[PDB]
């Protein structure tokens, strides 16, 4: 009896049949407007409820095999996790609706039944931790940048905030404008050359801030392309020997 | 009619010139302008056909010389359909034109006997395909970084579709945005500061999203260096023998 | 005698204490705001004052306890360096606020409570061991970065000569054409906000900032292509050392 | 008689250290002569400046003469001896075409042009100074294997800009009116400066299908431009692969 029901859980069809039953999810959602009808949004919220229906048979009949075991692994208990926030998430939706700003928030806890796309399925699961494994070696070069902004952050308010409260009133409005100049958009035109007509000599502030920024972030991607090459390296100098 | 002409397609004389065609070719289709004068259309049109019969001609001689292995080529193969998509194309816009926005998008076959410029050059033909190799190591980057952009695109849309449909009504509305953000385009005083207006703290969204997908972009960028670096080390190790 | 003091400064808790130290001065220039209240930035100037006590009273100690060895060492007489900063500003700021003298001085020479911060990068370790192989890169790369500014010069000497007549607000000056042209090479705006108006004008003005732009990328990204290689280097020759035996 | 004791005499003068530092100081300060002129500034400033240039003018012509009798048909076989000399032909025609031009005052914008050869005195600064030759001789062997990848990028830009221009060149002659035309916005574009803010999104009003021809556009572009950068690596990394080769040869 069990036999054929852990058959067909730890089953080749089964983990198709879960990764095909949230692609159906993620189309369910991506046919979402600004319009839209009040009709369609009565109409796409219940083949929500059928999902959320069956990703709770899904966990409940994945949990009926594994019994406790399921919570040692966090694969397991992250789809666990994903159903209760579904769950708890809806039934919250559906009340906040009842009786604003909240509503359009609060109903982003669907997303995790869609995001179980790079957790569920393989090849997707290996590429995103080989990729997570990489911010370890970056965590120094990563703490840098944000101790350097800091620094930056404190220095832009005391100095421009005044006449320009719009970009730098607040450390939090000053951070923002900063991370902006670091990504280039707009950092003259937009930022830098209206800031120059109130204070003409406000540049020796904001272009080395490009410099410094641009030197840590050239100096963070040369260390993963060198850390890779560091392992490359050492399989094949091993290889050489005899 | 087979026995000399089998020896004078597979020649020096017959693919230089047939170069030589395309170059003259890509003259006559780049005299083209605005302006323009209905005799200069009537003109240019004309030159055109006198070069689709010219390359209908060559791919007769090919056809017959190489009897059916000439059908084994995918390269050959191409320059037959680029020939025959050109002929279709030729009386599809006519047609059109006798009897608006259609004929510009019909129009866009000529570019199948320019295209071939790659394909034909015997150098440009390298190149191309030393580009295409490495695009297999990269689909698992792409495959993650084209469902990363659907989530953020579904959550975009139930976030700021509504108040904004403009940039995100739709989702393909929001994917459009996405890539210009992700691009970093005008990303914060054209699209986020303005949606701070409305909702003050979206920064916490459109932030994090740069961060996903500039870090999956470097690592892409980095995978291609490593991929061509197992390339330079695997013709050293070979070496390191003798 | 003083071995007490000796075990207190230069030690495990004293050196993290002093981290503590520098990162809740920082919490407290972290209070800067626009309003501000005459209350607020005179409680704020006095729990600065508070820390550059702290900081003199930190760098005494560290100076007797190590009466020579602190002029030898470079990171010692940074954080002295900073002590004299900010003891110098803290007066100086106070006697342009006491004596209403131009705001635009006084922003600028308030400038000086960022030595007591800026000291994180030292102070706390494996920040100055990034900080300084960050450093160790910079000459190993600083011919490109000069032949950058000499491309850079020739070119803001050709902007100005041009462009400078109809367009003073950008080429106008050689300091108007260095600006210009670095906007243009971060590609800010370059074609909309500068070339595209320039061509107005000028409708070959693209014949002078496409091979600019192409000049100055070429320089850059071989000054990246630099620091990998050089980094490759120090993999590439012990790895020769080890197949040897 | 011999005869030949001045002209081993001047070779000490000529292919010194004093010299060789001399030459790079005059043109470092017909640099800053040429820095200092501006926005305008009278004909007393412009005189001013214009004579301190003709000094430095027949400077580096007594500089080529003195190389001239010095090293002979030496020096031509010379790449960057020959250059400098005709830097000297450059800023001697550039000094008296640019006076022609302003006594016979007829087209004062053709004349910022001429004047330009100034730049042929200080452009020299790269090549005289060594180390800076140096770089610039490394730089400039990375661009032949680079080429290939450049010539495929040109050739996807003719294609591109054939396109741009049959298309959306009736309701925006603006930026893809000609053939040219196409070829600078394509260019921006692909430099990422406003492309949807300034250029597709305004486009997508009237033709709502047209980011179909811009998002590949902008992949195909940045695919080939990646490979570039990757391919200047590979370029470097084959002068350190092969140095450490014959090494463990032994
Ligand atoms: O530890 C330093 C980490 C990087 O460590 P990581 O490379 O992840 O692991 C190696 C260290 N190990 C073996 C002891 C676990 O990362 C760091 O460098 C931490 C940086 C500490 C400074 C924190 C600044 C916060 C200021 C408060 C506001
Ligand atoms: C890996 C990276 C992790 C490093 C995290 C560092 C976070 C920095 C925290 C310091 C800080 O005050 O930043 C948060 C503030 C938000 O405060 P707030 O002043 O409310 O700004 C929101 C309104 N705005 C954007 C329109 C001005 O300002 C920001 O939004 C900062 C975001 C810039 C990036
Ligand atoms: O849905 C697919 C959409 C086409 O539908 P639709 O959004 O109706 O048309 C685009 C025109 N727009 C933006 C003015 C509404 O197609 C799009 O417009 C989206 C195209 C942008 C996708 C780029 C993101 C892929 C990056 C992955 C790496
Ligand atoms: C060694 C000790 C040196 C003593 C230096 C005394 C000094 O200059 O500090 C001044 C403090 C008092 O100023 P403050 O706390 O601003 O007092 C309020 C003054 N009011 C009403 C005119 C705004
Ligand atoms: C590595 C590549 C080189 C990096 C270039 C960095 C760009 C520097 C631009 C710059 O700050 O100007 C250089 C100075 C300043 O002269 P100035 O004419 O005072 O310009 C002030 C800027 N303004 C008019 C826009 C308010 O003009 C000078 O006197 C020195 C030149
Ligand atoms: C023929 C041909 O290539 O055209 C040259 C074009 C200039 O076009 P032209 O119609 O001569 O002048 C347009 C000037 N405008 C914008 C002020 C009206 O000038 C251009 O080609 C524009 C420059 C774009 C360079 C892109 C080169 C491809 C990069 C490959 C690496
Ligand atoms: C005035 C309120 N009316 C709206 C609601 N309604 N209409 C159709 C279906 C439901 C609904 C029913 C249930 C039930 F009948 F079960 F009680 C539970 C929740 C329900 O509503 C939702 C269903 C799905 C989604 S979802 O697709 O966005 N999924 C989400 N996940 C996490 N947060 S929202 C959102 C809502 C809401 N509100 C009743
Ligand atoms: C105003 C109406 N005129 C269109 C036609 N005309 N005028 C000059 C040449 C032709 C023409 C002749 C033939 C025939 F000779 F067969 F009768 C076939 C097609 C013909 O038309 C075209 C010729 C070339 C091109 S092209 O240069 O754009 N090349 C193309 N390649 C692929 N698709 S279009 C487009 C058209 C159209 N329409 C009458
Ligand atoms: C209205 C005039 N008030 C300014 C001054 N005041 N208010 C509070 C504390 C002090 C102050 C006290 C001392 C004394 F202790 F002597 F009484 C010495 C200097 C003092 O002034 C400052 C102290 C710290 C800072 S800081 O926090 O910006 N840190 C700086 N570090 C370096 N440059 S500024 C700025 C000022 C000023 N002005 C009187
Ligand atoms: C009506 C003519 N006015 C210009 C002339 N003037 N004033 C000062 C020096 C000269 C001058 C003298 C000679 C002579 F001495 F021969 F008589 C030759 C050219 C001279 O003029 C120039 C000198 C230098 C430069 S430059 O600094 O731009 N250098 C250049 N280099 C290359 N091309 S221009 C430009 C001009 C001009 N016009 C008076």
């Amino acid at each position: 009896m069990y036999l054929r029901i852990t058959n067909i859980v730890e089953s080749s069809f089964f983990t198709k049949f879960i990764i095909y039953l949230i692609v159906l999810n993620m189309v369910t959602m991506m046919v979402e407007k600004e319009g839209q009808s009040q009709h369609m949004t009565e109409v796409l919220y219940w083949i929500n409820v059928v999902f959320i229906i069956l990703f709770t048979i899904e966990i409940i009949l994945r949990i009926y095999v594994h019994r406790i075991s399921f919570f040692k692994d966090p694969w397991s208990l992250f789809d666990f996790v994903v159903v209760i926030i579904s769950i708890v998430g809806m039934f919250l939706a559906d009340l906040i609706e009842t009786y604003p700003t909240l509503f359009r928030v609060i109903r982003l806890a669907r997303i995790g039944r869609i995001l179980r796309l790079v957790t569920a399925v393989p090849q997707m699961r290996k590429i995103v931790s080989a990729l997570i494994s990489v911010i370890p070696g970056m965590l120094s070069v990563i703490a840098l940048m944000t101790l350097f902004f800091y620094i930056f952050a404190i220095m832009a308010t005391q100095l421009f905030g005044e006449r320009f409260p719009e970009w730098f009133g607040t450390l939090g409005e000053s951070f923002y404008t900063l991370f902006q100049v670091m990504t280039l958009e707009s950092w003259s035109m937009g930022i830098v050359r209206p800031l120059m007509e109130v204070y003409p000599y406000a540049w020796v502030f904001f272009i080395p801030f490009i410099f410094v920024v641009t030197f840590v972030m050239i100096n963070l991607v040369v260390a993963i392309i060198v850390d890779a090459m560091a392992i490359l390296n050492q399989k094949e100098e091993q290889h050489i020997i005899d």
